[PDB]
């Protein structure tokens, strides 16, 4: 419900598969012991399943830009967390720094009115992931 | 009220519906796996499944909602985008993210959320 939003919207969702790859791919640079023999994106199952999270947490985020509104986070974005956390054993810094490197992907591919209006996302579901255990 | 019951009982199972889905469309087209087919290779597998993970993403978002307006807007977006992968294998996809998804419900919620589905094979069998 808005003309800038929507624009944002559609550039990420054009480009959902390349922001997750590239995010994927620096995340894995500057962590290497993810992929490292006991890490989280080891094995090739592990790495596609961590490509999906990644994906549906970009995915998340674009849908709550469009819609102007964080409650989405806050509802199913905690169940997916959890989800993340328990199922594929991935460390709340861990998830942290993928969201990080996808909101940097994300914001490579807008202008600044545009990564001003979409961080507070991104930087809400990191919020949501670092008082997890709270 | 519902929706938001209905919705995280769609977030909690979306890699296994996925799984499912995936796996029956495969049964129901072998082509689709076979050499040349969209999911012949691992790699065309892998995005397959992020494909049709997107999609019930954003029919799990819109039921959240209440609202199909994303449908209209961001959906044929990423119609568009995709294919230029084949539009007609979609269709199939779709309708089995449904009866999957429909699986876990019962009645009242399966009524509430098969609308969402129709709305998107419906938008896209409208492409050219
Ligand atoms: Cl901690
Ligand atoms: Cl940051």
């Amino acid at each position: 419900t808005s003309e800038q939003r929507v624009n944002i919207a559609t550039l990420l969702t054009e480009n959902k598969k390349k922001i997750v790859d590239k995010a994927s791919q620096d995340l894995w640079r500057r962590h290497p012991d993810l992929i490292a023999p006991g890490g989280i994106a080891f094995s090739q199952r592990d790495r596609a399943l961590c490509l999906r999270d990644y994906g549906w947490f970009l995915h998340l985020i674009t849908f709550c830009l469009l819609a102007g509104d964080k409650g989405p986070i806050e509802s199913i974005g905690l169940i997916s967390i959890r989800e993340m956390y328990n199922s594929l054993g991935v460390p709340v810094p861990a998830m942290m720094e993928s969201i990080r490197c996808l909101k940097e992907a994300s914001l490579s591919l807008l202008d600044e009115e545009d990564a001003n209006e979409t961080a507070p996302y991104f930087d809400y579901i990191i919020k949501a992931m670092s008082e997890f255990h709270h």
